[PDB]
Order: C-alpha cells, then structure tokens, then sequence
C-alpha cells in the first residue's frame, strides 16, 4: 500500500481491537513496537506483549495526564541516547498483587487512564513504565512514544497507548522483516513513523 | 517438591553461581510467591540474558549495594516509596558506550557490565535506560526477605561482587509462575532452587 493507506489501515486496526506494529526510521532505533489503545488493550494482548516483547511495557501519555497523575519525569538530566521520556514507574494501588502479571499490568494501565484518575490511585515505583509524549506528537519528535499518541488520537481514542518493542527469542531485537511477519501472525497493521509524519503534514 | 536441608540448598546454590549456572530463588508463599532467575552480574552471558527475557517478566534488574548506588550516583527512583513490597528501584540505566538502543540481550549485558566494573563512574551510565537497578537494604535477608537482598547475600556468600541480575519467572500465558512451575523450570535449565527461608536459616546460623 501507500503511506496514507498504511496509516488509515492502522487506525482501523486500533478501532477494531487489533494491535499495530510501528516501525521507526532505520537510521534511528530501527525497531518495531507493538501498540494497543490503553482503553481497550486486553489481558491476552498484555500476555502477548510480555511473551514476545522486551517485557518493558510502557504507557504513552500526554503531559496533562502526567501532571494529573503527579508523575515526575524519572530524571532531570536525561542523557539517554534517544531522549526517552520515562516518568517514575507505577502500579495500581488496588486490584493487584505483585503488579507484574499480565492481568496486574492491565489493571495498572486502566487505573492510570481512567477518567478522574488521581495520583493516589497509583503506587510508585511499580512495573508499568509511563512515557510522556511531547506536544505536537511526531511533528515534534519522531519517536514511538509520539507515534503512539498520534495514532490513538487519530483513531478517536484518548491520547494514551501501550507499547513494547518486539524481541526475537534469541535476544536480538526484531528488524522490520521480523516485525512484519509477527504482525501477520497476530493480525496487526504495520505502519512507519515516516508514514505517520507524511500523513499529519498533509492532513 | 524438595530434598535435603536448607543449608545444603544454600551450598548447592553457591556452587551453581560459581559454576556459571543460574539460581531460582523462591520467596515466601505469603509474600510475592514468586521465583526469580538470578545470575552473577560478573558472569551472566548474553545467552542467559536472552533466556531471562524470554521466560521472565522482561523487567530485568541489577541488584546493587548502597555503596555501589552512591558510587554510580543513582538516586532512588522515588522519595516516597508507596509500592506494595517497598521495592528498591533506583533511576534506570543504559551503558554510555558499546550499545545501540539498550534493549537487546547483548545491550542489557553491556549495561550490567558497565555498572559493576571496578572503578565505574556515574558518567559510564546514561539515564534513563533499559536496565533497572535495585538497591539492597543493609543486613540482607535478615532485614528484608526480598529477592533483592537474597541476590546480594548469595553473591556475597559465593565470593562474587555483591551484584546480581534478577527477573521473575513468568508463564507464557502471562500469569506468574508459582513454586511447582519454578521448580520444574529450574530443573529443565540446570538452575539450583533455593528459598529465601533457606537463606535466612543459613545466615542466622
Ligand atoms: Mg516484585
Ligand atoms: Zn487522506
Ligand atoms: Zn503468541
Ligand atoms: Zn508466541
Ligand atoms: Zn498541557
Ligand atoms: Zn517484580
Ligand atoms: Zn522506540
Ligand atoms: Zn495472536
Ligand atoms: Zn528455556
Ligand atoms: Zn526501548
Ligand atoms: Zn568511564
Ligand atoms: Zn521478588
């Protein structure tokens, strides 16, 4: 397909309760992140993500939601190679045990994204990793974090999505051909950040 | 499914660590009821890291002492720790050299090695990152019966640097492995099984 078509197909997939495989630039991370809307991701989708992802399952959120939840950025002097926007980590205050099962990570995501969520609904630290997206989305920063928020908002959801990088069992990160094969195995749409940037520049 | 005394289980685990094998550490059934795969930070292989990500939560942690935390200038992640188990997460880390994105098994190992190197400085680690240090409480399992303290105590008793990598064993269906699954897993992977209770008994003696 074309770039705009891949974006459109990705929005349909998110609306249908399917995941999307998001590939960033080859000259950047060259990684594929599986993403789901925070509002609809299931425990089975979370199990899938832990099984075949890095297991570092992230919750992409806006600056306003970060402030609503009172989640400081993890560090002041961000020296990460890619400037990744990790906040302090989180666990649901209620409805979990140790916080790390697929079910507990989903409970934590739902507590964080609920309308009216308050800081006391989350304990810290925890086993879910929120990432704060920059305003302007992929028009500001071409990361998976912004890409996730932009796809959610374009699909009609709250600007809140769950992401994890796809990993091969031998410990190497999946490259684009592996990400596309995996997307086929799990009926996910595939889209690139480059597609998304072009789409938003036009639209 | 158990054999022998607590003391032998501990000694078997020390041998396993020296031999380059993992240890499966079970905490109290009334605490987390979880088994963590553990390896010395010094000798853990890329293959072992890949095994840990594949079978574990993927939240692979590096147990360190307070002295090492200070040496690396790693703040505790939160001032007011409200976690269910009071887990000692510091700010997260990535090697400043010799990695790409930080997340591959190879890159996580590189990061662990950078953090534990003799003479490691704060500038050897970028923050935040894909490896999660856990700071052990003074007194080890005699103060806090956690996987973090168990790891440090085991490495210490085995003769290693007080630094160990851990991750909780996860079933493929996303539920956490309980003792029977952890014991079966450890058997299949030639990891020595030991309980925090065993280790408390050993250290008190
Ligand atoms: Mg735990
Ligand atoms: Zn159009
Ligand atoms: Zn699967
Ligand atoms: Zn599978
Ligand atoms: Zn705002
Ligand atoms: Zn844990
Ligand atoms: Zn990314
Ligand atoms: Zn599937
Ligand atoms: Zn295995
Ligand atoms: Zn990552
Ligand atoms: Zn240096
Ligand atoms: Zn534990």
């Amino acid at each position: 397909g074309t770039p705009f078509e891949r974006v459109e197909l990705a929005l349909d997939a998110l609306r249908e309760g399917r995941g999307v495989m998001v590939l960033d630039d080859e000259d950047r991370e060259n990684e594929g992140d599986m993403i789901f809307p925070a509002e609809t991701m299931t425990v089975e989708q979370m199990a899938l993500t832990i099984r075949h992802g890095s297991g570092i399952v992230c919750l992409c959120i806006t600056e306003d939601r970060r402030k609503q939840l009172d989640l400081p950025m993890m560090v002041e002097n961000n020296t990460s190679a890619y400037g990744t926007g990790f906040t302090v980590t989180i666990e649901a205050a209620e409805g979990v045990t140790t916080g790390v099962s697929a079910a507990d990570r989903v409970t934590t995501v739902r507590a964080a994204i609920k309308d009216g969520a308050k800081p006391s609904d989350l304990n810290r630290p925890g086993h879910v990793f929120p990432l704060r997206a920059q305003a302007g989305g992929v028009l500001t920063r071409g990361g998976h974090t912004e890409a996730t928020i932009d796809l959610m908002t374009l699909a009609g959801f709250k600007p809140a999505g769950v992401l994890c990088e796809l990993t091969n069992d031998d410990g190497t990160m999946a490259r684009a051909p592996e990400c596309i094969a995996f997307a086929g195995q799990h009926n996910m749409a595939v889209v690139t950040i480059e597609d998304l940037v072009a789409y938003r520049q036009a639209h």
